[PDB]
């Protein structure tokens, strides 16, 4: 079984190819990590495997959530020391994801109420709504497009975060730039209708992620820098008329970077979306092989993965690392599961987003 072969991240011996997806579950309290992120992370963890943090904060106007946790203050640093060394002793690999999610926020989550930021004016459309407080719904609110010189403080709000991350204990971070976030704002050109050298081109669109990566390789190494984006996932109306031009472009800023850097970075992560048939290689597949292909280093594919599909990746070679996340959040013990080919607990989408520290979080049973 592919999926248990050891693999070499970096320095990273990985004893399977199972990793744990970033997720945001909300159980943060005011954004500060709480045990239950402990005891969560560590029924999870296993021996050599690799885990990623949901996303966390950078600073005080990154969230679009309710309680998630943040990596901006040392009180918040020294809160994620005590998860990270729970999940060390169970000899497990972790990142913490660093997240802003720009106009996909709502005064209610902004200090003083402000507007939330972006690289464009346009708000998310009413085919979307944002998750509150008190758990209902609500609407998006018009952004605020950002300048050259607020862009250069966001990026050291991801550089001041990723020393946070690692001064905690972390074995590095991920830059979180898919699923119509922040990052993903200036690469898709369905949101990016900028004029200035951050707008337009491949190259403009592509300027963000790229002085946000450099910053972080600067500030801890490539080696522990991991990056995510989804080209092809339009989440929260963040389409771009050539998914696979734009993946490439980023692909090629990547390796750029490393070549310069003269490291590698510690993975490339893909969220690849996933067709609907009926009662049930492909544009979809070949796209994912494609940024793999032309991806210089560890890939790492995610979305709407299982046992099968991840066997799969691995086998032809389309993936090095296959992240799960909705199984693993309903599996403690996906990993020992997946290798005994034993059943699968289901997921409650329910108790995704709710605060309880036990309840659809950590009450998920293992194998008997
Ligand atoms: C409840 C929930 C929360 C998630 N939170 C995040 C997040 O904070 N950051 C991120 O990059 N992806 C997030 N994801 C996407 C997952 O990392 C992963 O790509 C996705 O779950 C893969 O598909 P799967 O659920 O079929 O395994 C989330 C998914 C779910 C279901």
């Amino acid at each position: 079984n592919p999926l248990f072969s050891p693999y070499k991240m970096g320095k990273f011996n990985l004893s399977h190819r199972v990793v744990l997806a970033p997720m945001t579950r909300c159980r943060a309290l005011n954004n500060i990590p709480q045990a239950a992120l402990g005891e969560y992370y560590e029924q999870r963890a296993t021996a050599g495997g690799f885990l990623i943090t949901e996303g966390t904060m950078i600073s005080p106007t990154s969230a679009g959530f309710p309680h998630v946790p943040g990596i901006f203050t040392k009180e918040q640093v020294r809160e994620w020391k005590k998860i990270v060394d729970v999940v060390h002793a169970k000899g497990a690999v972790i990142f913490c994801q660093l997240w802003h999610v720009g106009r996909a926020s709502h005064e209610v989550y902004q200090p003083a109420g402000a507007a939330p930021i972006s690289s464009t004016e346009k708000p998310i459309s009413n085919r979307w709504r944002i998750l509150m407080p008190d758990g209902t719904h609500g609407i998006y609110p018009k952004p605020r497009a950002i300048g050259t010189y607020e862009i250069s403080q966001v990026v050291e709000d991801y550089r001041r975060s990723a020393l946070n991350a690692i001064e905690a204990g972390f074995d590095g971070i991920e830059i979180h730039g898919a699923h119509g976030y922040l990052i993903d704002q200036f690469l898709k050109d369905g949101i990016n209708d900028r004029t200035d050298e951050y707008g337009g081109s491949l190259a403009n669109r592509c300027k963000f992620i790229t002085q946000v990566v450099q910053a972080v390789v600067s500030a801890i190494g490539a080696d522990r820098v991991g990056v995510r984006v989804s080209p092809a996932i339009d989440h929260l109306d963040a389409m771009d008329s050539n998914p696979l031009s734009l993946g490439l472009a980023v692909v090629e800023r990547l390796n750029k970077i490393q070549l310069h850097s003269g490291s590698k970075l510690a993975y490339l992560h893909v969220t690849q979306p996933r067709y609907v048939a009926y009662g049930q290689e492909e544009e979809e597949a070949r796209l994912m092989r494609t940024l793999r292909n032309a991806y210089q280093g560890t890939f790492i594919c995610s979305g709407g993965y299982t046992r099968e599909l991840g066997i799969e990746a691995v086998a032809q070679g389309d993936a090095d690392l296959v992240s799960y996340g909705r199984l693993f959040i309903s599996n403690p013990d996906l990993v020992m599961r997946i290798k005994l080919n034993a059943p699968l607990n289901k997921y409650n989408r329910k108790t995704f987003y709710t605060q309880d520290p036990v309840v659809g979080y950590t009450d998920y049973p293992f194998l008997q």
